[PDB]
């Protein structure tokens, strides 16, 4: 292919620019127009083509323009396992991998001198209609179990924790019963402007992340299996974690691959 090997067909994105028809809201493209990102005159400006190493760049800033749970800026994709449905999601027990190829292709220093940070794979939690109807919440949200971090030359990896364990179902079900754990990062340095690999596996009450098919963070305690109440979706790209004026992610993705 003269383009990323990256399945369109099982994504939407969402980019930093305010959608027109939707003021306040930053626009998106789900499938099949999603395929057209090249000669989208919003899309393009984020998500885009190199055609001289056959990666897509994904470039994100504070734009002010966010959803709801959200917070920071983004040009990100959502798995969408199901062509077309963003309401079909999987449960650990189910499972799902996903591989990608990646390099932070630029990104912005903080006034301190620091580089800004930039999260590129996610899974994100979301309740059934069911469930959210159960606890009368406004929208399907639900905690980002995995985040996964370039900053400051390491890949880091952030994953929630139950607060309480014997909280009963409903406050489970709660973005507030769950906690930030403390961090792990991998061992090998990823400099600016190198390819890597990420693999992420997921299977009943098991969450691993692998970097460069070398090292593993295994995550397979009590959370992950209190975790399995949540269904999930895979995100990659670039969720850009600063609002300092003047920053910025370049996130190239070359390879993009999910599987249940």
């Amino acid at each position: 292919s003269k383009t990323a090997k990256i399945d369109w067909s099982h994504w939407t994105v969402t980019v930093p620019e305010e959608n027109p028809d939707k003021p306040g809201k930053p626009y998106s493209l789900g499938y099949p127009e999603i395929l057209n990102y090249a000669e989208d005159k919003i899309a393009s400006k984020y998500m885009y083509d190199d055609p001289k190493d056959k990666s897509v760049v994904f470039y994100a800033f504070p734009s002010g323009v966010t959803t709801a749970n959200t917070h920071y800026s983004r040009s990100e994709l959502r798995e969408t396992m199901e062509t077309g449905s963003n309401k079909v999601n999987w449960t650990f027990a189910k499972g799902g991998k996903m591989r990608g190829t990646y390099a932070i292709d630029d990104i912005s220093k903080e006034p301190d001198g620091k580089y800004s940070r930039v999260i590129i794979a996610q899974i994100h939690g979301v309740l059934t209609d069911e469930q959210r109807d159960l606890i009368g919440q406004k929208d399907n949200n639900a905690p980002p179990i995995l985040k996964v971090y370039w900053d400051k030359g390491k890949i880091r990896v952030k994953t929630k924790v139950l607060k309480d364990l014997n909280a009963p179902y409903k406050e489970m079900l709660s973005e507030h019963a769950w906690g930030d754990d403390e961090g792990r990062n991998f061992k090998e340095k990823i400099d600016l402007n190198t390819r890597f690999t990420l693999e992420v596996k997921v299977s009943d009450g098991r969450m691993e992340v692998i970097l460069n098919d070398t090292e593993s963070l295994v995550y397979d305690d009590i959370h992950m299996k209190k975790w399995g109440i949540f269904e999930n979706y895979f995100k990659a790209g670039n969720y850009f974690q600063s609002k300092t004026p003047g920053t910025f992610a370049k996130v190239k993705i070359y390879s993009l691959q999910v599987t249940h």
